């Protein structure tokens, strides 16, 4: 194309400043800078790469047709979100794969979904504002499915009552956990056929082809080149700023994660446009839910990593409370802004209860 | 009528190689046959009989009238419950009691239900499939009450930090149990009149009389001849196939009690008539929910046998899932096939974690 | 207004055997009387006092304007739950102020809203009996937001597993519910503004001004003087009628101070109107959940006086099927008896579990 669409869109995004830190993120691993700095300059350097992989891949999707083209333009937005976990999973730091993959599922529900409904409330407070129900009711039937096979290895943590050791009750949570990870697989191959064939009907580019894919590995090996620094180095990185590791992978790493979701559903909400806004941030909590989760205890199958299911006891009640506020305010079809307030400040509930909880 | 539908109806069952497994449980009695062997012709004997009590109950609705013809015609699918469930509370084996009368709500809600929704959307995949709301919203009203009165002795006996040592707190989960009874039996008689008499107006026969009243002590004399054989030998049948008690009694034994319900519920299916597969799929779980077991705890308060409203930990988040995820299912008045599929994946979870609760 | 309505209006309630109590507890108190006959004669000295407040204070409404004429309509059913939590919380029997807050919220949400549905569905059983949605789902936003503030310091008890005492879980307990409560205060700031101003559109007197200011200090310092007496003398009149502190303040005390809201809501069901009884019992259970709960935590943490938002667990399963069994009977738009007597019995349950709770 001739190097013009090559610097005008690279230059062409709303966030454009954080660019500069991806240079100071590699000359700082070879000079020996303290790790909260690499720690500092790895979000601020994710977050354009996070929006221009989950724009770029729209651009593929005009040149494979309308069966691929149902696909990747609803997979890749959680591109950053597999890199983490991976790179996460393999150096055995565990816990940190169990909060930034439960703290993707939150802010898809409360704070993506909360800003649609306030910031498009108010400016379209004197229009009615419809949305559809059957559309976004069957990404709710499935995340109470993804809640059975996480409220279940929880309780049998506590039934130490039952003449059972631990060394019992751990190689039985993990167990169940191996064998629901097949069944909430099925789920979502099942799910990507009434989506894509089964129901469609009930339901130009600026770009050339070859260039679509030269960057969709120049911004995915950048990617994984950063996502090494975030997870190596997270632990000084909660000493020096006196924060916890359950609050830095829980809320600030899901916001850098969510970033790309977070600008496209708040446009389309402004535009009056709801069936769209719905589309992007329910159905990316369920690849979450649904695909991205139950595919990290079948690597750590593979991998002979001990993994299960088993999230706690205050990260699921706060799972649970999340799919219920979420069902009871979008069972009408309709909304304002204060749907969207309640949703806000159930989000500043849980991001205090984790900033105390050291 | 002449010994001739004596002979066609009751060889004019869909499943009628079942029947030689009748007389191999009495004569195998009498010959020293290993235990599991009566456990294998046992289940396999009661499989007809769960349908031809079922079936010819109808049969008598046609010679009573308009009153007892709408309770005889919702009364007896569960004749088969509830002889197990006297003929266990009898022999000291409460534990099977507390199983098989759960074991009988979730195959109600989620694999006879969530059949009748994907075998019965996959051949009407191109007709609009609805049913009406207000008929089956008060089947959620009281199993929501029954509910609440199997959570409150869950949580009394966690209560052991607030000073009381175990021979308290046992008598106090038996006290407020014998007392919620009473209220889950008014609950449903006057379920009974809200059907029946006060709001009947907004919701031939092939036999003779005579034939009625014979066959119905002739196929209820041996259901209870053949549940002693199930109960009093399935210790040693849960020895020989390596099976948990509480997966041989919550899973593999609803499914004979349960089998006169799950080829009605499925043929008005395939007929899209989707009234009455929710008639007969939740109607039925609340016969069990709220007169089935609030009367075992009433015969056990006059026989002098400690039984109480406490199934387990374990056991009621199953109960408290299966309710939500079925009530967002029937919200609308519409169906297909996907509604059902999630319900079935949901039974294929609660169906793993017992076959490894040893 | 020469002393004509001053002795008719007075006279002029439908429950005016109870005036004389109010001689007999300050002349019981001068004179030795044994505190159970205080305590007796206090309650009953608190009935007719909690409605004639909440009868006069509409009277000033037509004296003031549209604004504060939607405040004040909505604001002082509650003026005997705030002076009984303060007139404990500063006598340090801090339980007492946990359950009678909870029994506020229960009795709104199944015996007023209950018996609105009972007694108002015989009545008209052969009209059609409608109300809106959308006027009372924001009531329901609120409460689930009420209920995580809840469920939380509750969970955070039970992480006695991981490495820390005692001491510190209470004073993380006790962090989290002292922010939770700001966060609660703004969430009916902005409901006090969307029912108000924003969404008014789609949501004479007999009195003269100056008598409404005169007998409302004169019926809110005779409330203050009683509220001591109830408090103050609630120990000795749980020892001589052998029943239990948390039954005497959660069932027997929130009937004293729901029984304004309780007269208002039956007799607006007798004349079909289920718009305004659905605004008493339900637009009064999100006063107590959101703005007299959080603000007594306030007043603690100013006082110096512990107190957080730990009800317990027996207390919080009662609060969280209360809301549930609430939400699914008012999602249609219609009415009948059946759905307000399980709404009774689920308050039968209750009762039952707290009369048994020593
Ligand atoms: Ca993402
Ligand atoms: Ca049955
Ligand atoms: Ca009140």
């Amino acid at each position: 194309d001739f190097l013009s669409n090559l610097q005008e869109v690279i230059l062409g995004t709303k966030l454009a400043i954080l660019f500069p830190a991806i240079p100071a993120a590699i000359i700082c691993t070879y000079c020996g800078v303290s790790q909260p700095w690499i720690f500092g300059l790895s979000l601020l350097g994710l977050t354009p790469l996070a929006e221009r992989v989950s724009f770029l891949t729209e651009q593929l999707a005009f040149y494979t047709g309308p069966t691929l083209g149902g696909l990747l333009n609803a997979t890749c937005g959680n591109a950053t979100e597999l890199i983490i976990a991976i790179l996460a999973l393999t150096n055995n730091k565990v816990a940190v794969v169990k909060y930034s993959l439960l703290g993707s599922i939150l802010s898809n529900l409360l704070l993506v979904l909360g800003t649609s409904l306030f910031c498009g409330g108010i400016a379209n407070i004197r229009r009615e504002q419809r949305f559809d129900r059957k559309q976004a009711d069957v990404n709710f039937f499935l995340l109470l499915l993804g809640f059975l096979c996480h409220l279940l290895p929880l309780l049998v943590g506590y039934l130490k009552n039952g003449e059972a050791s631990a060394a019992v009750l751990s190689d039985m949570q993990l167990s169940i956990s191996r064998g629901f990870s097949i069944v909430m697989l099925i789920s979502y191959i099942a799910y990507l056929v009434f989506q894509l064939w089964t129901h469609r009907q009930l339901f130009t580019a600026v770009i050339s082809f070859w260039s679509g894919f030269a960057w969709l590995v120049g911004m995915t090996l950048v990617i994984a080149l950063l996502s090494e620094y975030v997870v190596a180095t997270i632990e000084e990185a909660s000493d020096k700023w006196n924060l916890s590791v359950s609050f830095i992978s829980i809320i600030l790493l899901p916001i850098v994660g969510n970033a790309a979701e977070h600008a496209g559903a708040v446009i389309f909400a402004f535009k009056n446009k709801l069936d769209i806004s719905l589309g992007v941030a329910l159905g990316s909590a369920t690849q979450i839910g649904l695909f991205v989760v139950p595919l990290t205890i079948i690597v750590a199958w593979i991998l002979g990593i001990n993994m299960d299911l088993n999230f706690g006891p205050l990260e699921t009640g706060c799972l649970a409370v999340s799919i219920i506020i979420t069902a009871f305010t979008l069972q009408d079809g309709s909304s304002h802004y204060m749907k969207g307030l309640v949703l806000l400040l159930c989000y500043f509930i849980i991001a205090i209860c984790f900033f105390v909880d050291k």
